[PDB]
Formats: C-alpha cells, structure tokens, sequence
C-alpha cells in the first residue's frame, strides 16, 4: 500500500505560500489484527490550521480531519465501505485501530452530500451551534453582531440567530459574500473592505447597540463592535483569524473604559469542550434544519489531493464562498 | 459657605496641580452637611473625562448635619463631589450600618467597609466565583480594592499572588499573609516573577491595572480562568495609543472568561448582606485595615496625585 501527505515544510511567516510545504509519498505498513485501511473521499481545510501548525515540528503532517472510506478491514466492526470521520491530517490513506474514528450520525441521509459532515453539520456548525446558544445564550430577540458571517462558523451562526427570532448583522470580506448573505435574509450585511467608516455602519445598522457579538475575525474590528455593544453584552470569543497571519504586534486593545462601563462579558471557547450527548444533539438539530430549509448550506469543493495547500491559503485570504473542501 | 475643587484643566498624563482651583461658594437656605472625611479613589481618573471644566470633582464623603429624619448630628454617606458643605433634600443619603461600632474609624465607610470593599467581594466572590483553593493574581493589591480582594481570598482558602508598586507596600501586604508579593517596578521579569510565583499558572485574575501587565498575565492562565475585569488605572493616565491586545490564541485557547463590573450593579439584599460580611470580618480580624489620613481639604488635589501615583499606603482619605 501506499499513501500521499503534505507536511509542514517550513513554519509559516506571515500568510502561507506554496513553499511552506512538501508533498511526500510513503509505504504503508500492511495491516494487523482490528486494524482498518482508510481511504479518504473529503478533506476539510480550517481557519484553525494556521495556528495548531505553530506547535508541529519542520517536516510533521498537517493535521486535519476528513471523511474517509474503509476500503481494507481486518476490523468486523467497520467492514469494507463503512464511512467514517478520521483525523490523521493531509493524507489519503491511513491505519487506524478504530478508537480514533466517529461514525456518522445513523440517521444521516443521502440526500445532502457527506461533506456536510466536515461544515454546517460537522464541527464548524457545532462551532456555531455552542458559541451562540451558549456562550452567547441568545433567547430571541436580540441582535447579533457576527463577522465572517459568510464562513463555515459565521454561516451557520447567523442562520441558527435567525430562526431563533434574531436580529442579524454580518460582517463579511466581498461584495459576493454579501449578495449571497443578504438573499439568505440576514438583517444587515457589509462588506468590512469597502466600507467608509466602520464606526458610521455598525450604528447605522443597530442604533441601540448589539447584545451580543460572535466574534472570528478580532483586532481593530472588535475594538468598534465593543464600542457599540449594551450593557451585559455578551462576546463568544470563536476566532482572531485577522491575526492569525500577523507579523507585527497585536493591535491596540479595547477601550478599557467601555468594556467597564458597559460590564460586558467576553468569553472564549473551542468546540471540543462540548462532548457526549450535548455533542450528538447538536448534531441532529443542524442536520433537522439543513432538512427543513432553515440551515441552507454552501460549500467550495476543490478536485485533487494535490490542490490542499492551495485550498487551505485560498480559504485564510477569504477568496472561497461556501466551506472549503478537497474531494480526492 | 462652602469650599470646592474643580477641574480647571482636562488631565493630561497623571494630574498636576494646575489641572485644579479651588473656589468658595455662597450655599443657598434649605440639610446642611459638613465633610468630616472625604475619598479619592482611582476611578476619579476616568470620569473626570467627562466632566466640563469648571465642574466639580467627583466623589464620596462621610459628612454630620450641621444645620426630620435627619436631626443635626446625623452621620450620612454623600456624594457631592469634592467639597466642604453641600444641601441635600435627604434621598440621595445612605445611613451607615445600624451595628456600627465606634472602635473602628468611621472613614472605613469609604474604605474596607464601603465601595472599594464591595468592589472586592463582589468581584472576586462572584465574577471570579472563587470556592476555595484557587490561586488569585491581583495587582494594584495594596491598594483600596486590591487589599481587601487578597484577604477575602485568603479567608476562603486561596493562594495569592500580589503585584504592589512599591517596597513599603511589600511589607505590608507580606504581613497580611499574602502567600507570594512583589514590586512589579523592580522586578527583572515580570513573566519569570508570575511563573516561579505560581508554576501552575493562575485560576483567577482580578485586574486593576490592565495594559501590558494583564496580557502577560493572560498568557500565565489556567484552563477556563476567570478575569474580573475592575479597573485598568495603567491605561487611565496614559499617553500615546493603548497597548496592544492580549494575544487571541491563548485567550481561546484557554478559553478564558472576562467579566468586567463595577459595585454598584449589586443593591438590596446582596449589598446589605455583602456590608455586613465585610464589617465582621474585620472585628474577627480576618480583614485587616490601614488609612493614609491627610489633613486638610486644600490638600485633596494632592492627596487624589499621590493616590494614583501609589505613593500612599492604605486607603486614602483626606480629613477636613
Ligand atoms: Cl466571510
Ligand atoms: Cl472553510
Ligand atoms: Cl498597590
């Protein structure tokens, strides 16, 4: 047997370039009792993936997860053609023992594509589904501030507001994003690139000020939402992604003044700590609203294993509507 | 008549004197209050941005009646700001605690026993949430607030880490029984000094000071900590741009939760409950006081300078 992975080359200095990786060809070891052969169908690419490559070591494998097919078994549980959710990074096959595998919902139909299981219905919806019915604690009513409202995360958290009865306001890097976003419903849709003064249009949008913000972009952006956030407003931490590829200091704080007066309450958190059967459930609400319409879904899909790096800094610089994924 | 300061010049950088005028004031006929003690606390630094120049300088007092429900002699919590007399109609007065004692000064109502006590409790009880054997990092830890947050968490069985910005305060603060204290202005590192003071890193943050200090605190944080955000007097009296943010990976990292507050949020039972908590522990002994007493109301400019440039020890009250 054989396998392709991309490995970290270099560590990044600033945004990634193609020569930050390596692709390399291995021999895999044949397999052994209650071991499965994994061959992978969809490979997701995430925002977080700049910052987890930090802490590999120069030459270590990407790492990422991926619906993957059994496609050899010396396992009964996972027979030949069994879909699974695997995490062994950029590669296109590997050995598993089958403690580090989720099978898909049971219920999960074939009439939305098994990507879904990487995005809206996958961890980046799961991202969406705790940070704003959690950490945000929205109950209906209130409005939202959410920037990459058109990303894996954004999306979902924007919609999950709206049929909560929510006021939406998104924040979002092209004129497309904000076409597809408005024609979705949101409220209020922006383009942060173009804007004349991002001051001028968050008031604009909200006169009383946001309840609550979910925030993936941070930096100077945050430091305007804050300013015009109402008392005991609530901020879910998701994501800095502006930051992720700095290479000067952070930017300014915010007003220290305002945080105080206004007692908001900022609170970050990453998907994982939810497990069990909190996680399952949330699971089976998004895939019941992608099925009734209430979640509509998009994603970007990019042919060849061999495309991934260029997948993965298309989706950092915000080029891609729609959750990323290389189909092998 | 009446004495009064106002803010004669906006602040720029720390106050100087000039920032300030005194003026004398012809009071109209009706209660007439006359200041016995009256405080300068950090967060005047803040709100006198708001204010008009010629305004009055914020601030509390205890004050007696000196000319029904308010007999000439009565002892009341004001809020007219930095002056000598001032009239009141009677509902905006907080009488003093029924059970207080006359062995304790009666400035303590502005102190341990009064708003920065309450900021104290409330911010450390419940948006830090402490239960017991949390390790605390508090800085500006001599001062008002930051005092009575380490000797309430050492009577619930915390670890404290101080940061005080002067020798004496050490001392000080050592003698109370702060596990662990330091002059973050002499320190060789301030993140080699947090790490040794805790190698595990910290449960809990109750931040004063804010800027710079916080984000290497931040970067010291366990695991779902707990910031309580009260005050941010290194930014108050700055110039320039703010620092920069604390670094977004290790803030999701470790998922923290930053709550900021401020006292007033609490009223009612919790306020009542939280004073009398507060008063019985310093009979118990358990919470310790000190008072930096000037005498002289012309001298309260001075007294607000020296207070937040941290030349003082113990709560700062200017007696008239
Ligand atoms: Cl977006
Ligand atoms: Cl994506
Ligand atoms: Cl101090």
């Amino acid at each position: 047997s054989m396998t392709k992975t991309w490995t970290l080359k270099k560590h990044f200095v600033g945004y990634p370039t193609n020569s930050d990786f390596e692709l390399k060809t291995s021999e895999l070891p044949p397999l052994k009792n209650g071991e499965v052969l994994l061959e992978a169908l969809f490979l997701t690419v995430d925002p977080y993936m700049r910052v987890a490559a930090k802490r590999l070591k120069e030459g270590d494998t990407m790492m990422g997860q991926q619906v993957a097919k059994v496609v050899e078994s010396k396992n009964v549980a996972l027979p030949k053609g069994t879909i699974v959710l695997a995490s062994p990074g950029w590669t296109t096959h590997s050995i598993s023992d089958g403690k580090d595998l989720e099978k898909l919902l049971t219920e999960w139909p074939d009439t939305i594509p098994l990507s879904l299981a990487l995005g809206t219905v996958g961890m980046p919806g799961l991202t969406a589904y705790f940070g704003l019915l959690e950490i945000c604690g929205v109950k209906g009513g209130e409005t939202v501030m959410v920037n990459a409202a058109a990303g894996a995360v954004g999306s979902v958290v924007g919609q999950i507001a709206k049929l909560k009865g929510c006021k939406v306001v998104g924040a979002v890097g092209s004129d497309e994003k904000v076409a597809y976003l408005q024609k979705l419903g949101f409220d209020v849709v922006f383009n942060y690139k173009t804007v004349e003064s991002l001051e001028e249009t968050l008031k604009k949008a909200s006169p009383d000020g946001y309840d609550c913000y979910f925030d993936n972009v941070g930096g100077e952006f945050s430091n305007t939402v804050i300013g015009q956030m109402k008392k005991f407003g609530r901020i879910a931490i998701c994501g800095a992604i502006s930051t992720y590829n700095r290479t000067g200091p952070l930017p300014p704080g915010p007003p220290p003044e305002i945080v105080i007066y206004q007692e908001l309450r900022m609170e970050a958190f990453v998907v994982y700590r939810w497990q069990g059967d909190a996680r399952q459930k949330a699971l089976k609400d998004l895939l019941k609203w992608v099925l009734e319409g209430k979640i509509q879904y998009k994603e970007y899909i990019i042919e060849g294993f061999e495309n991934m790096p260029a997948a993965f800094m298309g989706m950092l610089k915000g080029d891609n509507l729609g959750k990323t994924i290389v189909k092998a």
